[PDB]
Order: C-alpha cells, then structure tokens, then sequence
C-alpha cells in the first residue's frame, strides 16, 4: 500500500543516515558477517546494548535502530524529531510496538539485520524469545548464497529464487541482475519480500514477486540462466505436523529438492546453473541424496558439485526436531516425540548423519561429473 511504501522509503532513509548496515557489520566482524544470521540474538543483545551504550556513547540517532535491531526499548520524546515520526509510522504499520501508555517505542516480531550487502527484516522470534516464527532464515541460506559466482551475473541474465521467504536470495541476485522472479505462497513470507524489496530500494522493474507453488514455476514455459532455493527439507515423522517453511515433501523429506532437479535441464537455459541447500541424511560415507545425482550427471551431461559444511550425528538432532514439533503443534510433554524421530531416522531415513550440503548444478556442462567436497 502506499502508505506502506512511503513508511519503509523513509525507514531506508533512516537506516541510510546514520549508517546501520555499517554498524551491523561492524558488531558481527568479518568472520561472523556471513556464518550465521543468528549473530544477534536474545544471548547476545546485552553485549549489542552495552556496545552502543559505551563505544557509540548511546547517541539518540542510533535508539531507533536498536528498536529494530535488538527490541530494546526507547523513549518517545528522546527521539530525534525525525526519527520520532518515522517510529510513529513503524507503530502503525505494525513493525514496531508502542508500549500502553505511549512513552517508548519497542521492538515488534520483526527484527533488523543486514547479510551479502542487503538490508533485511526477519521474523524476530527466531533469535529472540523462541516461540515459533512464521519465517524462516538460517546458516543455510547464508551458505548457498555464499558458493554463487557472482563475477558470472550480467545484466541481462534471468535468475530465479523459488521459496524466497524473507527474500534474502532473490534480493543478493538483485545486486547483480535486473530480472529477478522470486516465489513464495505464504502469505507472511510474501508480505515480507515485498517490504525488504523496498527497503533495498527496489520495485517491479527488476524484481518481480510472484505468490506461485515451486511445481508451477518449474513446470512452466520460463528458463532461466540462474536459479536458487533453499526449499523445506525437514523429514518429520508419519503423522505430525511441522511448519510450512519447514517440513519437506515426500518419504524422506526431499521431495521438493527431487522436483527442482529433475526440471533443471528444461527450466534452466544451456550452461545455467542452479545453487541449492538442504540437510541431507546419510551414513558415514555422506548423504544418499548425492546417488540420486548420478541419473542427472549420465542422463544430462550436467556438473554437480557438493559442498559439505556441517556434520552432525543423528542422534544430535533428535532434541532439535522433537522441541520444534512439540512447539509447533502445542503437544504437551509426556509425548515420547524422541523415541518417533529416532525411529524415522533409523527406519526410513537410515540417517546415521545429517549433512548440510550447498549443491550447484551446471548444465550442458564442459567438464560433467559428480563432486563431493569434505573436510
Ligand atoms: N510449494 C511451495 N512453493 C513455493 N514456496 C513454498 C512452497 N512450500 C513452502 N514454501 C515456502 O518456502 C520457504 C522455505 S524457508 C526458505 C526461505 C529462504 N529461501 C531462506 O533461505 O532463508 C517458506 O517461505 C515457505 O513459505
Ligand atoms: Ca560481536
């Protein structure tokens, strides 16, 4: 909306003055700066709050950036009188709240960070208070993006980001191509790329967003010379329910990463390449998934190329996911969810590892083959 639009105008404005994209990246250091966008969380705001407070001597111009960033609190009448507006409208359009009696600003369920020189709003309840978001982003995401040759962008090429969520990839191949598709059907993750476009100063003319399921967009008529995804991949037991932005398709969870590639070879012009990222099962030796590769480099001719970048035994992730299916579902806590996820990984997984694996695949490629790179 246009009110909407002028908000988040003014909110770049803000962010663009007093440098908060600098600041961010100055707090996390080169060597967090793209790990993890779990840098600043509800573990580390006392360490961001004292920082502010004590390096950047707790200047008014930065209290309306630690509302976005951290939720801390700041007092209406200490706000300069420019941000004093601009947090007004913040309320109003719901990004940040208004405590009852009106006298500070604080943080709502959207929380501010910059990754790959973009500005992004994420679902705050991810890194602070734990209930369950709405939006996902994570390492994962940070990690695809990281493998992509951006040298090898022009202008010109057609790049698509299918499950876009917050946007953070379609927004990354924004800075280098100027026709960028990204998809989602999530209402809340599509109100989100649609406000951190304009937070990066972009519109229709070189980004489209698109509400479309993944089968859609892969099955239609258009072809792309850079594609990536970061799909739902979580394999959750017969019988509960995980997340939208979570729970993968099929037996074993990685439906939806079977789709994209078995499309590749018609959605992708000759030479594109594809850069996806999942957790995949295995055994010791590495993740099943990679086998089914094989079809893709024989029948297509095509490079894959596996990069391996954490490594956790099975049995290491059976807290994570029960917590998260317990929450997710509200289940009381006399379930024995363990004893099902343990099952389903022995059983149907054979999952004694979990590998989360960045995947780039080249078509029509020079030198075809399958590999796996691992520490
Ligand atoms: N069939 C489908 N088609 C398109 N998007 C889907 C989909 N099923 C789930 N999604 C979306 O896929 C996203 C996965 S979370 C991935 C977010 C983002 N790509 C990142 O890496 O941070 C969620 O936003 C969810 O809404
Ligand atoms: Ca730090």
């Amino acid at each position: 909306t246009p009110p909407l639009a002028t908000t988040i105008d003014r909110l770049r404005d803000y962010l663009d003055r007093v440098g908060f994209q600098q600041i961010y990246k100055y707090i996390v250091a080169v060597n967090h700066y793209a790990v993890t966008p779990a840098l600043i969380t509800r573990n580390t705001a006392a360490s961001v709050h004292h920082f502010f407070d004590s390096r950047l001597g707790g200047r008014a111009e930065f209290a309306l950036l630690q509302c976005l960033m951290t939720g801390r609190p700041a007092e209406h009448a200490a706000l300069p009188d420019k941000d004093r507006a601009l947090a007004d409208a913040l309320v109003t359009a719901g990004l940040l709240r208004a405590s009852p009696d009106g006298r500070e600003v604080s943080g709502a369920d959207r929380q501010l960070i910059s990754a790959f020189g973009v500005d992004l709003l994420i679902d705050r309840r991810i890194h602070f208070g734990g209930e369950v978001h709405e939006v996902y982003i994570g390492p994962d995401s940070y990690w695809m993006l990281y493998y992509i040759n951006a040298s090898g962008i022009a202008r010109t090429h057609r790049a698509v980001d299918l499950c876009t969520g917050s946007g953070i990839a379609a927004l990354y191949l924004s800075l280098f191509t100027d026709h960028v598709l990204a998809t989602d059907i999530g209402d809340v993750p599509l109100a989100l790329v649609e406000i951190n476009r304009r937070l990066n100063r972009r519109d229709a003319g070189t980004m489209e967003i698109r509400r479309e399921n993944l089968n859609d967009t892969l099955d239609g008529r258009e072809r792309f010379d850079l594609l990536t995804c970061a799909p739902p991949f979580v394999a959750f037991p017969p019988g509960y329910s995980g997340t939208l932005y979570s729970q993968g398709t099929g037996v074993d969870g990685l439906g939806y990463m079977r789709d994209i590639v078995g499309r590749l070879p018609e959605v992708l012009n000759p030479g594109g390449s594809a850069y996806l990222v999942a957790d995949l099962c295995g055994d010791a030796h590495g993740p099943h998934f990679l086998g089914e590769l094989e079809s893709m480099v024989t029948g297509h001719g095509m490079r894959i190329e596996a990069f391996i970048d954490h490594v956790l035994p099975a049995s290491a992730q059976v807290g994570p996911i029960s917590d998260f299916l317990r929450h997710a579902a509200g289940l009381p806590a006399d379930t024995d969810i363990a004893a099902d996820v343990q099952a389903f990984q022995r059983e149907t997984l054979r999952a004694d590892y979990y590998y989360l694996t960045t995947i780039r695949l080249q078509t029509a490629a020079q030198n075809p083959g399958l590999r796996m790179l691992r520490r």
